């Protein structure tokens, strides 16, 4: 007659690694890496992205004839641009501090186009001839919608002197431009005056632009260029313009209220009519895990980006003193095996099992819950002449990856070694617990099993489970069986 | 007739957490997170803050009339500027590379204002009428004090050609400016000549400033602007000024000796006449504790900022099997025995042990605290409105490190808290196995950590077991079969 | 008779630290910190760096007379510059976006000099008189080799209009410059035209340069300055020049193919005809170790840089059986046995237990080493004097990362060394318990980890664990009569 101690086993093929052991099959495990995304582009905390479709921020702000004319959405969480937008600046040129405009515009609380300078103004200049085949619309030379390319009237370009006082109680993005002529004959044809200037002045601005009449290479069929510039007029200030030529005037402006920052995402994915707290260019993440492998460039409260393909934490017994585990036990992690004629089968320690499941559950939940995330946009906004600042971002991003990867990977290895010793310690505690309540009525064979001199009743079996066994009641019976 | 092995207990209400257990009341513990600051702005390593008050670094340098600081301080460790300094540039304008000047001027070993171009010079120009109500002094038109606004004399502005050769052994901070006049008449009225220029040349500097005459908005009452520029003249180089008009010319300059860096702090806290190693905008920290939760923007040899509100390590043991419940009675040690016989009773501690524990856990707390390597650092923002992307780059780094330290520090507590408690469970079990290894046949195992000696328990064998000199042949036959 | 379980000890003086103990002497150890370097500058992944000697990138590119005319380096992995390169820009001036050019030119797959505008292309201008003392070859006045200083011919300077179309299939780096004169007399003398300009236009480039004529101090004996600019002409684009004076024209240009980035290294070490994955200014590293301390500014796949002098992991035993005994005698194993019978006395090892620990300890070492195989390429420093704020950003970052790696590395070594030592303690106790679980009634526990044999024992009887199930009743009667 005998009794043994044992641990649970199942069909699980899940394999974990420890700091000292590799490829250890376990009964239960948990991965703390999120590898899943929804594959769509969603709202971020209830606000929809501004999806510019084959347009750039420049083509949308200035009025590229082939960009959407109306701003349907008054607010966005992020701007979604295609990798190499097709439309941009139809008339070749430049937009000043473009990348900083895009950061300001990446998340806007309120956006609303308003007419600031009506074409009714400029009665002595021409408002109708300012078109180019570079900016085509419906088979006709057109031009940017929200600015005006003024031209000479009757071989006369009177100097312009115009002001706009912001009465709107909100900041105003205002845009203007300079046309760089290509020869001295072209200059006088478009603007009678041969030497020209643009003077822009606000409370914070003092600008003089002068054309650069020079030979350049054709882009979009034109050798001319247009350089655009922008300012924000604060709620009760004025902007003052003066020019005798080469003035791409403002017609429409945009009311801006800004309370937050995010980034421009370069993605071809499509809107999914969903909501998310974490967004990648490949898709959105719905996870509470600490780490992920979906994409570097995320927006929102996102898991940490690591280089690991799997991060699996053992939460159970090793699966096959006791030579092996009991596939037969089906009601607890730690248990007893009884052998008497009255009955046969297995049994399991209720309290010890729940203590351990709470133990490993709290170990996992801590690792997950201790991670706190800051809303952050990992997008990158730098020019061809800002490539040294680009590497700082790369160094930062890459360094945190190497940190988060090494820490997460060794946390798993270390804590799995602790998780496994935790199990084998609990079982031996039950073995010794039985050994002390069975001092002389038992012998040790070394296989986690005792030798019953006494005849253990099923009630005795349960009396030893409770620990309510009385050794005096059966001490003499052992002396009889012995020798 | 039994002897029991047990551990210490007290009245502690302090709780710690571990990976597998939460809200566990323990006897002794230590918090490695510092939360307290002195509420005042202090000196740093024995050097004093340049507490500029309601005046910008620009206003003080150029000599805004409304600021009472001239050569008050010759050495500083950090600058304190208010969030929106009231005075700044009294005449509307700008200062080029201001944010970089504030970095250069952030820590200066030697600063001295020296007159460099005297008003005795410029004898063909008017040095007396260069005032504006924008710069007001005591209700009367005034101007910046370390610079001279030169206007016409006798309806003439002869061209200025002047030079200054640094005869000092220290580098010099020299400041000049340009007036952008509002209309063609105001140009002629202030400087006879209609079209003007400012050339500035050194060994590194080649400048040409031309005025921008344009309609602009009224700031501090004037539609005009003055834009200021700066250079550092090396010890035997010379600066060369040529101007037709519109020249704001240097009268004074500053001798500069720089040997380190430390940002501009934004605070309204006041000088406490103290010294610190670590300065927050809300106060100062005097701790060896490795982590802190007071302010992000710290200047000095500082701990590491975390989002934690509590980072309590556990130095002792648990509080109310081998010890079904701990004994509150023991006051002299962490690990100890209890004797039960008519001769005597009570709880008695161990000395080879208990101190071994104290020494080991305390070395653990010190090892965590000591291995933090402190780098003097300045966390402060010096980025303007068109440098927000570099500013986000800064915030991403700052936030990335916060999240790195917070996670590791909290898991380190949770992980090392479990090992501490299991260390204590291990220490008790060793002594129980030693008592069983001494007495073998003469006593029986009860199972509650309380050995039962069939033979009468001896106060004299107590210290004997404590040391292991107990003799079992002495009482072998005695109570060989005491029960039947 | 007697049998005893013990562990190994040797002559090792190697000491380690745990979280709870300090200077613990161990039998075996392993350092995961690399301190050895090659002491020379090597190839980086099979590609030889460009060592520019005492010429700067500007001097090499523009053709300082005192530099190698050209070199057979079409490809290079990084650029090695001296701390203060001597030759640089002989004629005083500037190169625009120099630090970005050095980044672009830092790793280049194809670099070839080609002649884009011949001296034949300047019929009505002088190609030969454009020389200066500041730029000297053999004491003789010379000038930059790859650009042409064009001056008047026949007291006349007809305005220039030249265009170059990049027929090649690679990008071209093109350089040009403007000459700032000193006085109006200088201007007319070299360029009859008093008021001059330079327009440069490509598909993306729209430039107007105009000379600044002012007095400046002497640098390299000349008070004038020459400011240089660059662009990258794309295949099938054209560059269009126009000037009536002060034009330092392009003569040669560079065919560039760029596929990567890798900083300029400031170093004086000599080339070693070696190859390495990691290069340091002091020398090269050939290590798989996770961390190092050789120098911060490394380029290549490199260990993490920490502030530690040693990071020693315990891989062995505590060194001076299971109770208070380190056996120097058993050289044959790690865990082992000692027998004391009438046959003799000697030492034995347990191979099934010794190997289980060696395999596990090597995994501890290997896991810590190999899990940080997230080595990536890296860089050094590249910012100017008006870029100190961005330079601080770099420093806060690489310092902050240093504080993260050193604190994490050291605690890991302290934590796992504590765990290693405890892991050895549990192994011997299980050997003791194996021998204890067998031979239960036939032996006496003496308190030293050694058992007392009541019955007589043979060398063959011990048999270590070879049998492992020595007959419980074969000698049970003999020990029953050995009782008293
Ligand atoms: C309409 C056209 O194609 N014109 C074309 C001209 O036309 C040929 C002519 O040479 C030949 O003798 O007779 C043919 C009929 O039998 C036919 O009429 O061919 C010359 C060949 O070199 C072209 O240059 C010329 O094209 C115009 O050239 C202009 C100057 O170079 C300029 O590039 C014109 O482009 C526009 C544009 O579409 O952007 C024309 C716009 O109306 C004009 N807008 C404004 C507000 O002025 C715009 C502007 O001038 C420039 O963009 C400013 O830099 O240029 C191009 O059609
Ligand atoms: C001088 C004056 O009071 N001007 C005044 C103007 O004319 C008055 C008139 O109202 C009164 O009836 O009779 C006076 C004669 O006794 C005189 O004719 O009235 C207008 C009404 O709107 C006032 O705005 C005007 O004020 C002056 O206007 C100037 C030009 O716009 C200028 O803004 C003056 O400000 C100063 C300044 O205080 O900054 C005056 C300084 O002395 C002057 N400093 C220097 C070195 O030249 C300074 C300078 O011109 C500009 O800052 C350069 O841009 O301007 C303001 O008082
Ligand atoms: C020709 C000469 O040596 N000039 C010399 C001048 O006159 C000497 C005199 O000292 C000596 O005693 O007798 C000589 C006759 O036998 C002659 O009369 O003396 C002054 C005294 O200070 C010297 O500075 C002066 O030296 C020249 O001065 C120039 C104007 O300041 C200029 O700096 C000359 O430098 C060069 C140069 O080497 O860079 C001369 C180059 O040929 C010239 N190159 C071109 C393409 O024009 C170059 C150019 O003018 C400037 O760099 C443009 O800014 O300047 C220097 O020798
Ligand atoms: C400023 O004056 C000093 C002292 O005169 C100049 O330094 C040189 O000093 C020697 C001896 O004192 C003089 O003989 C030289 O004339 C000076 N060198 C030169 C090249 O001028 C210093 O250079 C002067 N600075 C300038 C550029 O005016
Ligand atoms: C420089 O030359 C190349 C090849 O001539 C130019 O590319 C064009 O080649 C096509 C071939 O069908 C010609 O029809 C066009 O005339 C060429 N020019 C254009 C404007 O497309 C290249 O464009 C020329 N570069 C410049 C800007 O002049
Ligand atoms: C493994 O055992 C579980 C019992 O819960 C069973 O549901 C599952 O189907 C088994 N898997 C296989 C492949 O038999
Ligand atoms: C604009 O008008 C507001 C009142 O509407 C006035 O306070 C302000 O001075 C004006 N701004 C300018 C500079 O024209
Ligand atoms: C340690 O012992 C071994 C074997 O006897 C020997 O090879 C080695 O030289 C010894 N090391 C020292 C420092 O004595």
């Amino acid at each position: 007659d005998q009794i043994c101690i044992g641990y649970h086993a199942n069909n699980s093929t899940e394999q974990v690694d420890t700091i000292m052991e590799k490829n250890v099959t376990v009964t239960h495990a948990q991965d703390i890496l999120e590898k899943t995304h929804n594959g769509k582009l969603c709202d971020l905390n209830g606000v929809k992205p501004l999806i510019l479709k084959d347009c750039s921020v420049a083509g949308w702000l200035l009025g590229n004839p082939m960009c959407d004319e109306f701003i349907r959405v008054p607010e966005w969480s992020y701007i979604v641009e295609r990798a190499n937008p097709a439309n941009d600046l139809c008339y070749p040129g430049s937009l000043n501090d473009y990348e900083e405009l895009k950061h300001l515009l990446s998340r806007i609380n309120h956006f609303e186009k308003i007419l600031i300078i009506p074409k009714s103004s400029w009665p002595n200049h021409e408002t109708s001839l300012g078109v180019s085949a570079a900016c085509p619309y419906q088979g006709a030379p057109s031009f940017f919608r929200n600015v005006v390319w003024l031209i000479k009237k009757n071989d006369a370009y009177p100097t312009i002197k115009i002001s706009y006082n912001n009465t709107n109680r909100e900041d105003l993005l205002i845009l203007w431009g300079i046309h760089h002529s290509n020869n001295a004959e072209e200059q006088t044809n478009l603007y009678k005056n041969p030497t020209t200037y643009i003077s822009v002045g606000t409370s914070t601005l003092n600008q003089r632009l002068v054309p650069k009449i020079a030979t350049r290479s054709q882009v979009n069929g034109q050798r001319g260029r247009m350089d655009f510039f922008w300012t924000i007029l604060k709620p009760d200030d004025a902007i003052h313009f003066e020019s005798n030529g080469n003035f791409i005037a403002p017609e429409y402006a945009y009311k801006i209220v800004k309370k937050g920052d995010s980034t421009i995402m370069k993605s071809g994915v499509e809107y999914g009519h969903c909501n998310t707290k974490c967004q990648t260019p490949v898709g959105a993440i719905n996870s509470s895990m600490p780490f992920h492998n979906i994409h570097p460039l995320t927006i929102g409260e996102c898991p940490k980006y690591v280089k690991s393909n799997k991060l699996v934490l053992a939460t159970g017994l090793r699966n096959s003193f006791i030579e092996g585990g009991w596939q037969g036990m089906v009601d607890g992690w730690y248990g007893y095996h009884h052998s008497n004629e009255q009955g046969s089968g297995y049994a399991a320690d209720k309290e010890s099992t729940q203590k351990a499941i709470d133990g490993v559950t709290n170990k996992v939940n801590s690792i997950i819950d201790k991670m706190n995330t800051q809303f952050e946009a990992v997008g990158r906004e730098f020019n061809n002449l800002e490539r040294r600042i680009e590497n700082l971002n790369k160094k930062m991003e890459d360094g945190f990856l190497d940190v988060w990867t090494y820490n997460a990977e060794l946390l798993v290895l270390m804590e799995n070694e602790r998780t496994l010793d935790f199990h084998d310690s609990n079982v031996k505690n039950l073995y010794d617990k039985v050994r002390l309540q069975l001092r002389d009525n038992a012998k040790e064979l070394g296989n986690g099993c005792f030798e019953f001199y006494h005849k253990c009743d099923n009630e005795c079996m349960e009396s030893v489970r409770n620990g309510t066994y009385d050794y005096p009641q059966y001490s003499e019976e052992a002396r009889l069986k012995r020798e």
